[PDB]
DNA sequence: GGGAATATTCCC
DNA sequence: GGGAATATTCCC
């Protein structure tokens, strides 16, 4: 499991970040709320940048898809709450 | 000129970093003094890491060579004090 | 030092 | 969103 996936799981799961990034209700996707504050305040604590576009570039590199200020939602079939055993099934493109 | 070369020039030229990274006497190379403190304190102000090996990986990627705690010295034929016009001649391998 | 994997940036 | 350039990491 590459660092991006382990950090992303920690990021979503961690309670102290849930103001900005957290599981959806059904646990089959995650939400990013307050994207401007998320990228300035949260991203540089886990990654080497503060750019939402670079975070989303990584999501796309691992096959995450968007779920169609305001919350944004992303999903991967093998990124599921309580099922971190599926993380090894996610492949970098 | 890629970001590494412009930052490296700024890093060497800047007086406030000369405790750790500075031109040699003849201006044809630069010196890194106190490498442990250089990488913990100076590198993360200009790059996205604090690892001497990653800085040296970039030097090698641009054709810099080492000049044979203790000071270490690096040179490139087109990295010359007062001649930043030569920076465009440095090529990434 | 350098090849190659992953990360970030840049641009279409 | 994704190709490709540059940056950083990892390993030999
Ligand atoms: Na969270
Ligand atoms: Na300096």
């Amino acid at each position: 499991v590459p660092a991006f996936l382990s950090k992303l799981w920690t990021l979503v799961e961690e309670t102290h970040t849930n103001e900005f990034i957290t599981w959806s209700q059904n646990g089959q996707s995650f939400l990013v709320l307050d994207e401007q504050r998320f990228a300035k305040e949260i991203l540089p604590k886990y990654f080497k940048h503060n750019n939402m576009a670079s975070f989303v570039r990584q999501l796309n590199m691992y096959g995450f898809r968007k779920v169609v200020n305001g919350p944004v939602e992303f999903q991967h079939p093998y990124f599921k709450q309580g099922q971190d055993d599926l993380l090894e099934n996610i492949k970098r493109k």
